[PDB]
């Protein structure tokens, strides 16, 4: 009858192409559900699936004139929407999906059932997600240095591990984490390690969403933070000075609900999924316009204490009261972070921490017995 | 005469395509009227209706270059506009239409008569719209926990009843409902339950209104995070876009007098650690242990059809003769 | 079986075309990776590679109707992304790549391995990169006039050399360098020499990035400093006047991060790589909103002392305390800089300085004692 | 092998089409490098060069469909970018290039070497560029009435000559000139004479470039003054009033740098070559925010003294100290300026002045002693 | 020659498509001059006029690729613009034009002559514009209740009648009218009755009634301003533009009485006293 239509029928039989409720056409090639709303990746798939059809159905796909007709057919046989990103406890890599509860790796058809559109962005090398390795040893030493495992720093350490490991599951976190710490303490190093670990599922935005009207006009910062598991926020200046705007109370509640509102540029989708762990890398005590019970149950704070300095300024940091330990700075560490030498080691550590506090359920608990004004509000 | 034109005339004979006064062409496929003013959904229909024309008129529709000629023809015959969404006592699902006065579910050609261009977005599973089911029991318990049926809170429960059941009719209401209450009282829980129930007929906007292009033919609009009297009057009018939705405001403090209704939340949910800190507070009348796993089984839509049946029974209790909302000064 | 497809397969074999994570299709023509998001530069490569295939596959390549079919076929085979600009110690010219650790010049296939998308913009002439030449002698005299090799000007000269030579490596710099100095001193001369030396890998922006929230709406100034290796910021108004806004302290923290957030116009990429050395051509001592140890470890200051003047006002400059030496102005010097007379000589000087302080590892230290308020804050 | 490709190769052999670093395909037709970055002017070339190819390659180019194939090919052989507007002592007319150092006119191939993208906009009539003509006599009378050749008005006349003549050279001038003078004195007359003389290479902007932040958002006033050789700025209001903001000094400092920073509408290029002589048609004494040494060496001023008035108000002008000689208003003069009666006469006068002060090296010197506050800052 | 050219010539012969000075291509289908410079409606007319041409010229209009050719020919054949809404005393209904000088109703080609772009929004039922109707009795009673016909309220009711009748003709009014009155009096009811009466042409270009230096910027021919401006509230150059009526205490019938009121004081000319 029509060969260019039977080809589309066969391609639709394998369920490689799907249409989501957002209007996009997610496509499954190279063991990853991919989407991009300026280029029809479907015409890629037609070529990639070419070596799966009968011989006479494959020699006709080597022509862009006959590979946009089949795309036109396929685009008119996708009438029903399919919901995506349902399973929260999955980590999607550019070549499969890893199950967190048991630490096994899926590939091919086994990874297709869990429709995870957003991926980490890098392949999952099997012979690096190991327990014993020199990189793992030095990473563990570095993490011990950043957060010492002492008795009075045990609750803080466990909260640090909980917050870091929470940036792996796609559930809607109900709390925001503050990263208060003084100069040269380890906040940015932890951020870079996390970014090299989880990859594409990690975005850092500005402080506009923290304190501004996140409703007027286009705001791509909210638009990019859709299905992103980890969100970081720098730009936390002191609010004790004149002219500095306080952190808006309603923004915290707006960022903690399971479907945030925000329109990108040249579009009208104002619904964005909220899988993000929102971490606010600050340097001073933050303040809010008003304090109420609607905020003391949404703030979690972890304190970084150990400091890294050169020997010249070593003696100037020993007497500081906000400082609990002065370690030696490593000038070459930041070089071997962007080189991704501690990528899979940190991934293994994060998975081990995840299957230690979030196995039954996931929930981040607030802890306001760490903010002075919140302490005043708590009698 | 002309095959590609007889095909278009036959497709227009079935009345599967109609032109709305808003300038958008509505499409009838999979037992639901859909529209999208950014794509020629019409070219979808011309393929689906392929199994309704004779064999010689069907093999010619497997060709995208020949499925835009007939689409152009169809677009050039739709001159007379036809009104849409005129029945207010109907609820459209992705696979049919449910009547509210009777509770009977219409599907197929019977669903085509009511031109409902909007829909909830999910298929109406038949063996879930039942009265007795464990999910219904636990949902009913949750609703009682949020709003107990005490002698003092009977009028408040009745007003909450009317307001929630009002999120089913396609007419224009004339009153704005507030959700004043303290923290951990169930406002967001009620919003999420209603999202699981009614689905797509649901939008939440910012505080600027107190965006507008999205509140067209929707049946429920909300605005949370409340930290203009003329806007209340501008919203309760039947042309803002058809204002067929009810407006609910999720606030925490105390925020024309004949257009505002307020329903209060008294129950407080807390962990055992902070239980004692809420017993002595006057803002709550009862404190119950917080359910950590309840939020998880909402996005799963475990209590979707249970709340839908509750809403239908709830509607056929106050709005059967007419629909109207009375302000509480 | 298909000539238009075999041509694309052969082109893909040579790895002349690659796809970057930024959605860009970089192209290898004339010993340089070129890219233009507004022009399918691929069709240039598709033509220029025409003298590499068999004769039957070459005469078919002289047709624009069959040269967009090959680019259509190629655009559906680039499914994976390739990371670009990873090697930090390389300098890309429009006809090759120069290795900094040895001074060797690489071209052809040896230049293809280091994927350096951004290049200087000019060819590398071999018979100019020499130590003995009149241009080199007069440039050395010029530089010794700008920064004399005295004993009190020894540390400043070394810091000046380090800062100037750092604008060759693609690493990230965590230190901002100011160019404080009085009028007619030679800041703009150094800027122009640097621009003539490195070419495209050099931009100058406004002072908004220093004192403004670079998040609100589009900000092309942040958007253009992507993979640039040197960024100058002139227009430093005196902040002692009323209504002048002080330098935003957190912008300094942002500019030293490995990746910055800023959106361009008519696009939606908020991730900009930061290879830039930020130099602030100022005329007065800068002030900030707040001073903290998180700022004093990011700032280094060089001093320009020698003054250039006409003989009419020479006596009025001898008694000034802001100049340690008065030299005779050269009217024609500003002419033979835009003529690129001192281009390869300054490039040789920069390379010679680079293989003197940045060979083991690159790092720019701060000099907090050179600022009055900073000097107050240590004690 | 392919006629449509050999035609493009032959066209590229004559170097009639070039690719600029700004992304524009400059075209060489009618002895003028023309470009327009909204319509591909190349096609005009493809037709105009039609009478230079063999006959078999000529009658074919009469079809618009063919000329899109040749243009599509030519767009694909231009990889090497070219620099433009390098020679400063050349004046480009719509039909050639005039050499300023000899007063000799070039047209044709010898005019192609100096790649000058911007032209005056009118043909150069050879039989008007003469010493003796009635128009020359009346223009000389007009100019001697505007600036009399007295002994006390000799330096001012020379500075007026130098400032006017500097609007012919393509180098970057480093000084700002004012046209201070009272009412009905001859400032707009000089502006209109200059506009009729140099034509396109002359723009007039507002005071935004002088007293405003030319960095926030789009600002076309800085995008039009790219490669323009003269920029007039009238409407300098009295700053003695309330709310009137002073002239920004850093604006002056940026207006005299080789490339100025400013973005246009619907584009992203920020750098524009500053070949402009900046003249401010002021009416009152200007004041700035802060006064320093960096502002002394960028400010020059000429004073207009002769007053033109009707005989009715002639008596009221004799006793005024702001005027040194009262002439009679010529009502018909303004009419015979927009008719370009004194176009080539003033062009010859400007060239004669150019070969009197700018032959060895072109430089604009300041006059800081002609302003009261500046004189106060002077010692 | 060309069939596709003679078709365009015939279509322009009937004067169905016209070009306006605003850059629009008004088109004539369903007995209404409907225009929209966002949707090229012209193609529809090429099909609509399809059953008016010879069959040889009509059987080639069943092709979209040969109906953008006729549209192209027509589009570059309309060189001279036309002006619209030149007859103030007309009322455009979706099925014709109602003359206001006498009250006769027109439809079709004779309705095509009046180039009115903005219609009332509803069709004109022929067997409702009658004097005797129970709904007309009810509306008359409602009007009497709102504005009693007393002697002390005769000037007030006369000015009320004139102000209401002004919102029927398309000329340029030059007097603002006030509705100063207390709550629960019937001003909003009057507005609703007026909106049901005249429909689309009551809401600000080509509109005939508006509800609410400005008093001068709202009383000049071009802002075109065809609307009587009335504000629903609770220098010598200013007194000559303000008229006040005080409030103290059924669509086609309302149109009928409006027409009768109009043909009582504005038959020679229209002008509203302050
Ligand atoms: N375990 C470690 N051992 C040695 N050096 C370390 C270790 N962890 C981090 N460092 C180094 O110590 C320095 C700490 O800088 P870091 O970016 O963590 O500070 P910060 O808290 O972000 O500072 P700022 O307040 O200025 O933002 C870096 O150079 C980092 O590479
Ligand atoms: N019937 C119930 N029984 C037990 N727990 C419940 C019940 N209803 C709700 N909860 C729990 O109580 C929690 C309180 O959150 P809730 O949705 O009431 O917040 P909210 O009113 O929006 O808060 P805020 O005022 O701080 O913005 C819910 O998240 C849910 O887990
Ligand atoms: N070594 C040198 N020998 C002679 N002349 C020099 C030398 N170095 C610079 N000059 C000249 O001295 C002047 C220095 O001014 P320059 O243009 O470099 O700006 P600057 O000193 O930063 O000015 P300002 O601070 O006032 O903006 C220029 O005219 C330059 O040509
Ligand atoms: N040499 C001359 N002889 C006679 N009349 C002249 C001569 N030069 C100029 N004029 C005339 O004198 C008048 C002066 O007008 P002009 O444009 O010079 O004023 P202006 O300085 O721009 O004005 P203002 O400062 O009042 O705004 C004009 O009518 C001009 O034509
Ligand atoms: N004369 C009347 N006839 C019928 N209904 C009336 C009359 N006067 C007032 N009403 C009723 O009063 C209600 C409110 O009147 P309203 O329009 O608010 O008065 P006002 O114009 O002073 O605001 C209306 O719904 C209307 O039905
Ligand atoms: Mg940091
Ligand atoms: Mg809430
Ligand atoms: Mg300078
Ligand atoms: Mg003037």
């Amino acid at each position: 009858g029509n060969k260019l239509f039977n080809i589309a029928q066969r391609i639709l039989d394998t369920n490689s192409v799907l249409l989501t409720e957002r209007g996009d056409h997610i496509v499954w090639i190279n063991n990853s559900w991919k989407f991009n709303s300026e280029e029809p990746l479907i015409t890629k798939l037609i070529l990639s699936i070419r070596h799966q059809l009968p011989k006479e159905y494959s020699s006709e796909l080597l022509c862009p004139r006959k590979r946009k007709t089949v795309e036109a057919n396929i685009r008119d046989m996708l009438v029903d929407s399919v919901e995506t990103d349902t399973y929260p406890d999955k980590l999607p890599f550019k070549n499969g999906v890893l199950d967190l509860v048991d630490g096994m790796f899926y590939s091919g058809d086994d990874a297709k059932k869990y429709t995870c559109t957003v991926s980490t962005g890098f392949k999952f090398d099997d012979t690096k997600f190991v327990e014993d390795s020199p990189e793992m040893e030095e990473l563990m030493n570095i993490i011990n240095d950043i957060q010492p495992l002492t008795d009075e720093n045990k609750k803080n350490r466990e909260l640090y591990e909980k917050t870091l490991s929470s940036c792996l599951c796609g559930a809607t976190k109900g709390c925001l984490t503050f990263f208060f710490g003084e100069t040269a303490t380890g906040k940015s190093t932890t951020k870079r390690l996390l970014k090299s670990a989880i990859g594409d599922l990690f975005v850092e935005t500005g402080q506009t969403i923290l304190t501004d009207v996140l409703d007027k006009g286009p705001n791509p910062f909210i638009a990019n933070m859709h299905l992103k598991r980890s969100v970081f926020c720098s730009e936390l200046p002191d609010f004790a000075c004149s002219g500095s705007k306080k952190i808006r109370s309603d923004n915290i509640k707006k960022l903690t609900e399971p479907c945030v509102i925000g329109r990108p540029c040249f579009s009208n989708k104002i619904n964005n999924r909220n899988h993000a762990t929102i971490i606010i890398d600050t340097n001073y005590k933050p303040v809010f316009d008003r304090i109420d019970n609607a905020l003391m149950r949404r703030i979690a704070v972890v304190r970084f204490r150990t400091h890294f300095s050169q020997p010249s300024g070593r003696e100037a940091a020993e007497n500081n009261d906000a400082y609990d330990k002065v370690k030696l700075l490593d000038e070459g560490l930041d070089g071997k972070i962007q080189n991704n030498r501690y990528r899979f080691a940190f991934l293994y550590l994060l998975v081990k921490w995840y299957k230690k506090y979030h196995i039954p359920i996931m929930k981040l608990y607030p802890t306001p017995e760490e903010i002075p004004d919140f302490a005043f509000y708590l009698k």
